[PDB]
């Protein structure tokens, strides 16, 4: 799968939400929303902004 790049900090504020820091390289799960999309982070998966990340590849 797709990797993409944390452009910026977001901590969760919902249960299906997740944590990343600016930096991170996060697994793309799904992208089918323009708003929130679903990664891998450590070993957590959940929504983060799709704004707030750049696809790589
Ligand atoms: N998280």
């Amino acid at each position: 799968k797709a990797l993409v790049l944390a452009l910026y900090d977001y901590q969760e504020k919902s249960p299906r939400e997740v944590t990343m820091k600016k930096g991170d390289i996060l697994t793309l799960l799904n992208s089918t929303n323009k708003d929130w999309w679903k990664v891998e982070v450590n070993g957590r998966q959940g929504f983060v902004p799709a704004a707030y990340v750049k696809a790589l590849d």
